[PDB]
């Protein structure tokens, strides 16, 4: 199904909408919803916290089982877990947290994980508390992702700046 609506096509494979990813996931129930995760899969605040709260903590208990059995992810890495009631799968992806000294070169490695799935609903990696420049994150996405990605950005002001900079 992947019934995405109201998106603006930026490139052949990148679409963008001013929307809350949790709300989009509920309506669309996409095959894959991306989580802006940390290496230990602790979904305490922001986007990760909101996705986890929408599953009524079922994603946190699953992530905890994953970590105990497989160990933490590396910055730029990912893992595929259940999407619970939000999606068929959740692709947890760790972008660099530049506010904590992590390499911005790893933002390319993080978006590369998207290429293992045909269609994904995702947030802007490394934006918000992670400290990366959001327009730079969208540029890395556009150059790196080759599969079909629907980006939800929950801030009209930021959405407008992104669309203006892209001029598309
Ligand atoms: C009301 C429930 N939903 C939310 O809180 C929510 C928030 C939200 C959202 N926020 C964006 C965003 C993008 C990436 C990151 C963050 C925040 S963070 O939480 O600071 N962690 C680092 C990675 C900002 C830039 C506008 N984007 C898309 N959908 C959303 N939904």
């Amino acid at each position: 199904v992947n019934s995405f609506s109201g998106y603006l096509k930026l490139t052949d494979n990148v679409y963008i909408k001013n929307a809350d990813i949790v709300e989009e996931a509920k309506k669309v129930k996409p095959t894959v919803v991306v989580n802006a995760a940390n290496v230990y899969l602790k979904h305490g605040g922001g986007v990760a916290g909101a996705l986890n709260k929408a599953t009524n903590n079922a994603m946190q208990v699953e992530s905890d089982d994953y970590i105990a059995t497989n160990g933490p992810l590396k910055v730029g890495g990912s893992c595929v877990l259940s999407g619970h009631n939000l999606a068929k799968h959740c692709l947890h992806v760790v972008g660099p947290n530049v506010n904590k000294g992590e390499d911005i070169q790893l933002l390319k490695s993080a978006y590369e994980n998207f290429n293992q799935h045909e269609v994904l609903l995702a947030p802007l990696l490394s934006a918000g508390i992670f400290g990366a420049d959001p327009i730079h994150s969208l540029r890395v996405c556009v150059d790196t992702v080759r599969t079909n990605v629907y980006l939800a950005v929950f801030d009209k002001n930021l959405y407008d700046k992104l669309v203006s900079s892209f001029l598309e």
